[PDB]
């Protein structure tokens, strides 16, 4: 990827932008650095694409990175989220099951994609402090 950014240090570049946002803020620096070692990087093109379907079982976290997303519900109900918001799974390792169709309202939508074990083991204090790569 050819893009005006730093080398050495590419994830700091990054940190800075996921402390901007809430549901990153949510959580000490520490652990916004240890995701961005344990999370996907994922980026839709055509707009109007489907996120997540109704009954799928979610085990990935979401997190809207760019552009706006919109989601329906099977009762009746549209959800608006911006820049900022995230959607998916929770940081416990208690799994959940999608309500909704979740679409994109943009075009050039950013998102990123997270393990819920790899999402429990940061957020949370479990055994392993941080995600095993060697």
């Amino acid at each position: 990827g050819s893009s005006g950014s730093s080398g050495d240090d590419d994830i700091e570049q990054l940190l800075e932008f996921m402390h901007q946002l809430p549901a990153f803020a949510n959580m000490t620096m520490s652990v916004r650095r240890e995701l961005c070692s344990v999370m996907i990087f994922e980026v839709v093109e055509q707009a109007g694409a489907i996120i997540l379907e109704d009954g799928q079982e979610l085990d990935s976290w979401y997190v809207i990175l760019n552009g706006t997303v919109e989601i329906s519900h099977p009762d009746g109900k549209v959800e608006n989220l911006f820049m900022g918001n995230s959607f998916g799974i929770t940081p416990t390792l208690d799994k959940q099951y999608m309500h909704g169709i979740v679409r994109t309202k943009v075009d050039d939508c950013q998102f990123v994609c997270i393990a819920q074990q790899d999402y429990w083991r940061i957020l949370n204090h479990v055994e392993k402090s941080g995600p095993s790569s060697g």
